[PDB]
């Protein structure tokens, strides 16, 4: 055996560095829902672990001209890691060059507003142009809107792709950042999990608003064919049956609510 | 290539026989969502199919002396089916025998009563008596109380396993008969799209109570190493991402609402 490399993201509250822990070493630094979800996977897999964030701190998608894959889904791809354990959305191109488990967790694309904003829906964003709004600059959030041939998300996908300045952002923060400086006049679109942390979060200025607008799952990736794969599979739906997931997502999001 | 055995089950929405359809031949005589599923899968897939009701009528479970599988999941390992495509619940016990698709539902068990009934959660069920309670006698929801070491599951199953009369039903349409003419004194637990499909129903007399005890998700399952399993797998991420689902199940649950 040897120790599994993992592959994740600095994203809260999935994974996110202790305070004071930038100078310690390993593991340890780190704390969060996929840090505890990988102490669990090791255990019921078997095997000893390294935590490490991606280099390029993205998710992953393919370049348009390079073909190349970047972000965590890159890394499974090129051999630079074992496992990513992560909010990483289960998307189809994505599962065409790695394999995913079954989902650990379920969300959809939503709108975060600042408190306040007069924008209810996607349909109400798509009929105004005074509050600019946008989307994690690479993501699969990027992606749901560029493939959209429904009316509203096509719309929306129009304006996003040539407005100035850009609304794509590079990090989430940087996006909740942006909502809350912006008086009003950005709101931001993000998967459910993370609005709904934030949304728990001082100073309480922001909130979801609408339904979602699409449903899908996070999963663990591995590269094609590997040999954790299946192992990994059957330990998330063990952990899920054990209630394990739901232990952990109300330890993270709602036992850590600060509103 | 070979036209495809699919088995499915008798379960409204899913899987219903048209009205005055009983002498008809083939596949025309089913309508519902897993019927408009199936037609996209084996489109998307290339297949040509025929749609069978499980013999037994049961979802799937292993006789705990025999050791042998009953309903769609017995009917895929013996080879007497090619898929199931119904609302089979992916499990651990389930995919160490067969293959399941990424999920094409989100659903969680939830608590069917008559209106009027005084209970509001699975912890008022626990705490009293003078209302019977009961699941699907074979079935994922049964293996989920038979299972939890929760406080609250455990003791609503010490109760269920012993309770007279029998509070298990061979039918899903049996448990929610047995909530009408029941005068508030039985109440169903049930999977939430179910639930919430019949409250949308005449009589109009149930209603869903409480949050989801638990999350999970509907797959598309073949026997283990079968030839159709990628397909499948990459079909359910493109109807996903392409809207299929969603528009799917606002046509066969509020689109038909009668309420
Ligand atoms: O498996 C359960 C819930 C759950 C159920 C289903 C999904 N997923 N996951 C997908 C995905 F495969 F990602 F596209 C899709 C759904 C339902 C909607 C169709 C596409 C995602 C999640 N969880 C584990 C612990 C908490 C949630
Ligand atoms: N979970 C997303 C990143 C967040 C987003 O795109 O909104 C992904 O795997 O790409
Ligand atoms: N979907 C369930 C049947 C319904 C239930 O158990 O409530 C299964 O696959 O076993
Ligand atoms: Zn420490
Ligand atoms: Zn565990
Ligand atoms: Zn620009
Ligand atoms: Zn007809
Ligand atoms: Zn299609
Ligand atoms: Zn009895």
């Amino acid at each position: 055996n040897k120790t599994v490399v993992v592959t994740t993201i600095l994203e809260s509250p999935y994974v996110m560095m202790k305070k004071n822990h930038e100078m310690l070493e390993g593991n340890e630094r780190y704390e969060g829902y996929c840090v505890d979800l990988a102490a669990e996977i090791a255990k019921h897999c078997g095997f000893k672990y390294k935590l490490t964030i991606v280099g390029d701190g993205k998710y992953g998608a393919r370049d348009a001209d390079t073909k190349i894959w970047n972000g965590m889904v890159g890394e499974l791809v090129y051999g630079k890691a074992d496992i990513a354990i992560a909010p990483l959305t289960i998307t189809l191109v994505r599962e065409e060059v790695i394999d995913f488990s079954k989902p650990f967790m379920s969300l959809g694309i939503s709108i975060m507003i600042k408190k306040g904003t007069p924008i209810e829906s996607a349909e109400d964003l798509s009929k105004q142009t005074e509050i600019a709004y946008g989307t994690l600059d690479s993501g699969s959030t990027k992606e749901f809107f560029r493939r959209s041939k429904i009316a509203v998300f096509d719309k929306m996908w129009t304006y996003m792709r040539s407005a100035e300045p850009s609304v794509f952002v590079r990090t989430t923060a940087e996006g909740v950042a942006r909502v809350r400086k912006s008086k009003g006049k950005y709101a931001y679109l993000l998967e459910s999990t993370m609005n709904e942390y934030i949304e728990q979060r001082k100073p309480c200025d922001t909130m979801k608003v609408g339904g979602n607008l699409d449903s899908k799952g996070y999963g663990i990736a591995t590269p094609k064919g590997s040999s954790l794969g299946n192992a990994v599979n059957l330990a998330v739906l063990k952990l899920s049956e054990q209630g394990l997931l739901d232990k952990l997502k109300n330890k993270w999001w709602y036992d850590k609510g600060e509103c």
